[PDB]
């Protein structure tokens, strides 16, 4: 047992190396998103620019969950991470759903993990997830939220127009 | 024969010589397209710096490998440059995809040439051409296709208003 | 079929398919290592630091042959990323020269391939951005793991500490 | 018909495709004559500077005749750019000082056309940005194969060796 | 056995060690030839210079290749430096002459060690050679035609006035 | 015979001569010192760097000693330059300091030659620029060899380690 560890449940510590993999699994799915679309028959360099950054920031959820588990003297386990969902993405529009279910899967999941450490009484472990992953995903589903909603009045998918503007004017 | 020349073919000077001049053909064909967009009753101004600037590329393409001939103890032998293959050249879509057949055209013979220049055993020409040229091909290949997708997405070129936002959001 | 592909072999397009797959286990396995090292019972904080930045780099050439693969008009195709395969500082160093030689061996086959279909781009591709990159690293992994065993590593504690301070710093 | 053209002669739109393509020629004559001293049994990169700038000018002559004739709501119209038509650094001076005078020869031909038109946009245009350029160059190629009339030229490969180093850097 | 050989065969690390020591033999071959010109009876100082700079270069050029032995994971093996071929040079075309003909062989020898590096199918080295040493080649043989045929036109070696010109209008 | 030369004896210019091939030979011994411990089974970056320094300090020894033969008139002539005579860093700089010593038994038999044939300029030229280099050559050398010693070279790796880095650094 580490000479660190104090207050950490082996649950919790379980569950944090389940979120690991998640995160990084998030942050593969948005990299398949990004060149689809930097494609040259999908060719919106802007949405690749918008969901290349989402997979390094989500890299980062992952690398900082790392951290974590070292400091409080638990011991990462690594799994295999899955392939994406899917290999085409149709739309913009359609990526931007897909994004906006599955960052709703990881909040989802952060939530579980949050009554979790309530339940095992980890404070520093509740506050960590409170400070660092909670109100990030309150403000992606806000954020992707609006943007499915834009895209929709204007006229997506059937309207290619639309996407080209949005590209141009919010994701630019 | 030349004190400099040491490991280049005939054929390899012939063809730097045939190369030299469908180099200066894709300079005419652009600066032919440039100035028809610059017509008022065309007038899209930015598609006409596009394509002058694309025409100013092929120049340097030209001069580059007219340097290589004398750097290799070749013998510089000019051609008549050939009228471009339109004067009117319909749309803003469709001179894109000129472009891009005409890009493929000058790659598919850089290509050629150094098919060539390996079965000559003509390393240094070899790397000619990679450094200076293939890379650049696809490139300008890869951002064609990206403009002609994008363009027939927004609705070119039955649509007008298309090509006017096109001009101003991606051209400009 | 694709308006920019131009010799470019279905076969060339399966490897760097391939390829990129590897990439992205090479930076798994980096982050791996790197994290171990963070460990309260490691504790070797530039080994940590020297893992995690060639996860990144690993990371950079992946995402490379996806920008290459949609040039050349192909199309990406991303299997499973598998898990990593660490004792000791010398013993991980050991394993990244491992690695970093598969790696390579990857891509000599993947050049000899595309010496056969004609590709001089993805020749050149290959030749500029990724095989002096391995070269360059797998001497620097042999010129650690070298030092680390003169020094008396793994059995000696002050070698592997010491080694961090003064080369990894 | 062209919504913006006004005064502008079926004749005159004519003779301005022609003078494009004459300049565009002159502009291949130069770039022929420049990479001639380029060459290592001639090598004199000065002359072959000066005749590569003028080979820039010459397409600058032209692409703006592109523009006027655009702007008077005529139509480009464009016809091959025939081969150039060279020794030592005397006969090529000499060379470029005939195809000088037959551009001003067709430059003046031009303007005589647009005063029978009476075009005198037309005929500002060509007395603003071509007529004194042509006399000026003209003057400048005088200058130098009188010179090198002078030093030897060109049986004395010292006389055009100086020339290049003193004259043209 | 080296822990980083990969993909290096005994021939090319032997050709290399070869390669090594002709860079030292032409950087010697330019010493030589400088301080000839340093030479009060000489006393062309530019010259000097010059050679004296193609010296330094070829010791560049070597080291360079004792990098690339260690990198393959091959063994420098070093042989004696023959003495140059000439004492006295006779004149500032002559030693430019010798020049050319030097840089020649040196890359004769390169484009040997460039077939054997594709006929055992070594890349990075025959792209480490492209690289770093095909076109300087091409460069230095080109720049050696241009200065030998420009003395020979001033009136070089028997016109004493056209070498003193040369060294100052050329290689100052 | 040279227009500038005065008091300057055959034997001296002969030794002049012999001195210029020493001098590239140092030159030589040192760079093949260098690049063997830039071996990746050798890899100290430091001896290497070292090494290479004075590999290039004994050629500007050379072409100053090709300076002063052409200063007093004498006459430069080149001869083979020998392939050098490493186990490991404390061995290196054995003969390292061997080498100097026999550098600078050259150069006083050549100061005694000039004093013998009275050339105090020759005299004065080693004196300036050669005597005390030496001295504090082989000062160093000593050092350097001393301090490997103490701390358990060659047996100890960790010492030609730490040497490395915190003296040659
Ligand atoms: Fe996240
Ligand atoms: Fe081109
Ligand atoms: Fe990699
Ligand atoms: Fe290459
Ligand atoms: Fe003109
Ligand atoms: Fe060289
Ligand atoms: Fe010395």
């Amino acid at each position: 047992t580490s000479q660190v560890r104090q207050n950490y449940h082996q649950d919790s510590e379980a569950a944090i190396n389940r979120q690991i993999n998640l995160e990084l699994y998030a942050s593969y799915v948005y990299l398949s998103m990004s060149y689809y679309f930097d494609r040259d028959d999908v060719a919106l360099k802007n949405f690749a620019k918008y969901f290349l950054h989402q997979s390094h920031e989500e890299r980062e959820h992952a690398e900082k969950l790392m951290k974590l588990q070292n400091q409080r003297g638990g011991r990462i386990f690594l799994q295999d991470i899955k392939k994406p969902d899917c290999d085409d993405w149709e739309s913009g529009l359609n990526a931007m759903e897909c994004a906006l279910h599955l960052e709703k899967n990881v909040n989802q999941s952060l939530l579980e993990l949050h009554k979790l450490a309530t339940d095992k009484n980890d404070p520093h472990l509740c506050d960590f997830i409170e400070t660092h992953y909670l109100n990030e995903q309150v403000k992606a589903i806000k954020e992707l939220g609006d943007h499915v909603t834009n895209l929709r009045k204007m006229g997506a998918p059937e309207s290619g127009l639309a996407e080209y503007l949005f590209d141009k004017h919010t994701l630019g």
